[PDB]
């Protein structure tokens, strides 16, 4: 698996479906649709050891994680959360995620690297699943 790269976005589907889900209103649920099409995601890979940085136009968030530790990130909504990454196959891996506090939709996400050179991510809140898929700059 080589992960490591700077992707940058091609498609979005359900994105502000699954930001509903997460009880964002309307009007700012169109908003971060409008950010998602210009977001970029830099992955650096070594061995199970990720460091993953996550940019809009006026924000930048970096998630570091080692496969099969839990550590702690926020969820898509920006709620904190526990999470605990497994491989799923070969280019492929799930992160399943727990709230630090209160309650709310499950959430979780995937990883995944394409025979064709894409990235795909997932998020999911409960029964709504986005997918975003990625190319390298
Ligand atoms: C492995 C890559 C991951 C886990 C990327 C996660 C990215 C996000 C949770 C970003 C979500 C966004 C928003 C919450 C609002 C603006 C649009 C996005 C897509 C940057």
């Amino acid at each position: 698996p080589n992960f490591s790269g700077n992707w940058k976005i091609i498609r979005s589907e359900n994105f502000e479906e699954l930001l509903k889900v997460l009880g964002v209103n309307v009007m700012l649920r169109k908003i971060a649709v409008a950010a998602a099409s210009k977001y970029a995601v830099e992955i650096k890979q070594e061995g199970d050891t990720f460091y993953i940085k996550v940019s809009t136009t006026v924000y930048t968030t970096e998630i570091n994680f080692k496969v099969g530790e839990e550590f702690e990130e926020q969820t898509v909504d920006g709620r904190p959360c526990k999470s605990l990454v497994k491989w799923e196959s070969e280019n492929k891996m799930v992160c399943e995620q727990k709230l630090l506090k209160g309650e709310g939709p499950k959430t979780s996400w995937t990883k995944e690297l394409t025979n064709d050179g894409e990235l795909i991510l997932t998020m999911t809140a409960d029964d709504v699943v986005c997918t975003q898929v990625f190319v390298r700059e």
